[PDB]
């Protein structure tokens, strides 16, 4: 299917802004700097219709599974329990998580032989971009 494009095994090679956008998002002082050091490798995967995203760093190993358009529960180093939905629109996997009223959105898409990244909290916007491992 779609999904195909986005199936692989990726590594972060530059990002933008990524602590200015976790900031905006409210993550605190400690994770933003764990996280920002991070040089994530990120593996997705289809099995029928549910796709897995595992990222792996010396900072941690997540993992999450859902179908597309299902509201799922995602854990994360923050203040903040979130509820989170993923959808495929028009080639692009945009990932929405929602907490205490709040939203940002997480932008997927195939570009060349990366996947970039958008990340969007109040208009400040990280852009981070994954290359083929
Ligand atoms: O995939 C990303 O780069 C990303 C962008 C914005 C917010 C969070 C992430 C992010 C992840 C998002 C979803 C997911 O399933 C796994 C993620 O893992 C990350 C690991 C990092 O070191 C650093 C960042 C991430
Ligand atoms: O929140 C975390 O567990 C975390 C820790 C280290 C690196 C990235 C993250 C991180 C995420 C990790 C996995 C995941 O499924 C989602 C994550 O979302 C994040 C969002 C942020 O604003 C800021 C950071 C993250």
């Amino acid at each position: 299917s779609m999904c195909d494009a986005f199936v692989g095994t990726w590594k972060l090679v530059s990002s933008e802004n990524f602590d200015d956008y976790m900031k905006e998002v409210g993550v605190g002082f400690a994770t933003r700097k764990v996280a920002g050091m991070a040089k994530p490798n990120m593996i997705i995967s289809v099995n029928g219709d549910v796709i897995t995203i595992k990222s792996e760093s010396t900072f941690k190993n997540t993992e999450i599974s859902f179908i597309l358009g299902q509201e799922f529960d995602e854990v994360t180093a923050d203040d903040r329990k979130v509820k989170s939905t993923i959808t495929l629109d028009g080639g692009v996997l945009v990932h929405v998580q929602k907490w205490d009223g709040k939203s940002t959105t997480i932008k997927r898409k195939r570009e060349d032989d990366k996947l970039v990244v958008e990340c969007v909290m109040k208009g400040v916007t990280s852009t981070r971009v994954y290359e083929r491992a």
